[PDB]
């Protein structure tokens, strides 16, 4: 047996890992009001989305390889997008649905339909209610965690009654109140309610921030932290490639809008196709989730310039997956026994890997048989043995000379990197550093669209 | 007041750092048997450019913005292109310009005439010298430093008989004979006909290895290193983000040829501009200089494909200089004193710095007076006082919200930031992690043409 190594990760970090891709959606006041954070001021007679169909949403998302949805239920502006008992600041007051709607029901219904994890999105900071405050801060709490309870114990919210993040968002306005959190206990009910479902804070729960809101993961990223490095006054280079002496396992979660805005502006544009490609290279492609933002218009519809952008960034990732260059190459280099030989590198087998307890540099070479076209290689690590590799560099033989292809530090969950685009049969994969006797599961090689 | 921190570069360090870019050009047997390497027995009756001109390499590197040009006289298949007195294996046996030629004297005088520093390439290692052995190892020393004094002690040779800068590549062939080079014997006669002049090396000189052939340095870039850790099994990353406690001042050069290889290829074409540009941002922009390799062809001219390409390069260049719109901004946060005023940080002298010792996070806003429209801020440190600056992050107010424009470690000579083109009258810089109290000469905004 190989013995783990550092902070493990939980079955829920691992299941996220794999899925890769999650949306989030920022829709509400702010939408009606053009503006990317609301005052709790706005009139809730504004908030009126007839055109609402929130399984076209779904189904968008589905379609185009979302496999999370992250709804906001109360940004900052503290207007609740559901019924809640715990205050009248919400759809309850509204016209849409003649008062009688409930996003986070009619989200949730469809993300049943279609298998889609839910995420919600409940601010902390609340500029709308007369509880956020120093003096109230006991009552804010309360506040707070009952939403907690309506949120995460209703059969009818989430994925089949199941959520699978919750979302506690670290920003707060210059001179509001200096409100304190009982993190603890909304940890204790989220738990109590929803198992291991992960949580987003500035604390040391399962998911951080990145550190950007850019889409950009780190070289290096260490999917690990100290909790105490965390907070508000985290370092943003702490953030962004975590922390190789780390104590928890810790994902680094990339958000980002698909607009300039978290909220649909109408003088926006999304991104360019070529603009999202270089996020997922730098997010899935450094071994960490896109949480990627669509917000829906004051209709309550997608944009359709967004949506044809989400079916053109599916489809360059489906051309780019369509064929490992790799799979069926013979692999050679050091290997700690048939049970974790070279071979399981390129056999198409999930359930077999690799590992060496050589000294390092190790070298792997791959011989793909005859020459092949390629711009992309894929590694990944086995994180339920912890994550180790700290150093390694790719090369390709070119008229017999062994040049570069690229390099890296961390490998993690999986790691893309590209290089120029070659024509070679012989590869080396070298590592250089590692925190313990590295493991591989795959290598992968492809072309770009 | 302010005393130094860490090692100090050199004078010409300095102005190698201010100078920013340098072209290579490899040329030779191997231009002719179209490949990257040589073995020593390429046929020097094939070595006859039909037109070679090497004012016209000079004139075009010098309207194209390079302020050096370092020069191979021997790659490693050892043969040399000026009359050496200590091998047959040169252009005297060529009959290029009818057994007279010196291609050295012919870079050297246009060279002179157009006032272009001088750099020149020498391989150790040799594929074709019958001294390449470790039988042999002090006989192929003593033909090595006799070629550099043969090099660097006439004054014919260099820009008015002056070297800037001498490359010891590290590469040598698998197969290859063992040899171990005499570096100090080689640096002290370096010093004694050319003074300061810097040395690329695998060893504790003035100028490093990046650690790629990409033009990629990191982030960190620390322009220093302990000698301990170079060597030929200095690691990758260790070269491409210097060492956060090196004892050397050392400019991690970034070296990159215009084509896939080295050398010209008829086959191959130059890279794009947009390319260019995107390693123009990660050289110079992250505080090193770009040595840019412009491969002659057969001919011994520059590919028309590659003239027009510097210019367009040069040109972008100019066009993103053209205006700084922080200049005369209002400057507000901590400073040290009257001595090292915020205002120094606008004011167009640059002979005025910045610098505060207050405690971190250091906080510097600019208000520009009015709205401007951005996609680039620079920073550049004082490294006559040291490098220092090892976190920062950059601000813009929209809509009265603080957003990010990005982050990143190092500054260094000087760093480049891009972020979302955004139109705003007020920025923050913010200091988050420095060595010691941090310096600023400069901050500059632009817009990307
Ligand atoms: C409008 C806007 O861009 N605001 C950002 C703010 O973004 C927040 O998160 C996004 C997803 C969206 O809901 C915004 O409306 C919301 O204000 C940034 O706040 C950081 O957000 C990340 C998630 O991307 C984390 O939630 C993080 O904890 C937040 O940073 C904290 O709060 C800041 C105000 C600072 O105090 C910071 O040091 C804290 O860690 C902030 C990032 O600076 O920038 C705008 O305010
Ligand atoms: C054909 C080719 O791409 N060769 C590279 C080799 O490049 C060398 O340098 C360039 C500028 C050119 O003259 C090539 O013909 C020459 O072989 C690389 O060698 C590294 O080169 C850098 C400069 O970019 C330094 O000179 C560095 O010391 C060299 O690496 C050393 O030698 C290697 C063979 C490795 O042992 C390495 O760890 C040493 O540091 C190498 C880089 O691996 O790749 C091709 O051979």
């Amino acid at each position: 047996k190989i013995k783990p190594h550092g902070p493990l990760p939980s079955q829920t970090q691992l299941a996220y890992l794999g899925d890769e891709l999650a949306a989030f959606i920022h829709f509400g006041p702010n939408t009606f009001y053009d503006q990317e954070w609301g005052t709790g001021q706005e009139d809730p007679e504004r908030f009126n989305p007839s055109q609402l169909d929130a399984r076209e949403w779904v189904r968008v998302l589905k379609e185009t390889g979302f496999k999370k949805l992250i709804l906001v239920v109360k940004h900052h502006d503290g207007f609740v997008l559901y019924p809640t008992a715990h205050t009248d600041y919400s759809v309850k007051v509204s016209p849409w649905r003649r008062g009688k709607g409930d996003l986070l029901l009619e989200v949730s219904q469809a993300a049943t339909e279609f298998d889609m994890d839910m995420g919600v999105y409940l601010s902390p900071w609340d500029a709308h209610s007369p509880l956020y405050h120093v003096d109230r801060e006991a009552d804010y709490n309360a506040y707070y965690l009952a939403q907690l309870k309506e949120i995460l114990s209703n059969p009818n919210y989430g994925n089949a009654g199941k959520f699978a993040e919750v979302w506690m968002n670290g920003a707060r306005g210059e001179g509001a109140q200096k409100v304190n959190y009982e993190f603890e206990k909304w940890f204790e009910t989220i738990r109590d309610l929803q198992g291991d479902c992960l949580i987003f804070s500035t604390e040391g729960t399962s998911i951080r921030w990145i550190g950007n809101q850019r889409g950009y993961a780190g070289d290096p990223l260490w999917q690990k932290v100290n909790p105490d490095k965390l907070g508000t006054e985290a370092e943003l280079n702490y953030l962004q490639h975590g922390d190789p002496s780390g104590t928890i396992f810790s994902i680094g979660e990339a958000d980002v809008s698909i607009r300039p805005g978290w909220f649909y502006h109408e003088d926006q544009d999304p991104k360019s196709l070529e603009e999202l490609v270089e996020i997922y290279f730098h997010s899935v492609g450094r071994g960490t989730p896109l949480l990627l933002n669509i917000p829906p218009n004051q209709a309550g519809l997608f944009d359709a310039k967004d949506i044809e952008r989400l079916y053109e960034f599916a489809t360059y990732r489906n051309e780019l997956y369509k064929e490992d260059l790799a799979l069926g190459a013979e692999v050679s280099g050091p290997a700690l026994s048939a049970d974790f030989a070279c071979r399981h590198l390129t056999d198409g087998l999930e359930t077999s890997s690799w590992a060496s307890d050589a000294d390092l540099p190790i070298q792997l070479e791959l011989d793909l048989g005859s020459p092949k076209t390629f711009d992309v290689i894929e590694l990944r690590e086995d994180l339920k043995l912890g994550q180790r590799i700290a150093a390694f560099h790719v090369q390709v033989e070119v008229d017999g000379v062994w040049q570069e292809f690229g390099s890296g530090h961390t490998v993690g969950y999986k790691r893309l990197l590209r290089g120029a685009v070659v024509e070679a049969q012989k590869i080396r994969v070298v590592i250089t550093e590692s925190q313990a006797l590295p493991l591989l599961t795959k290598i992968s090689l492809y072309k770009t669209p």
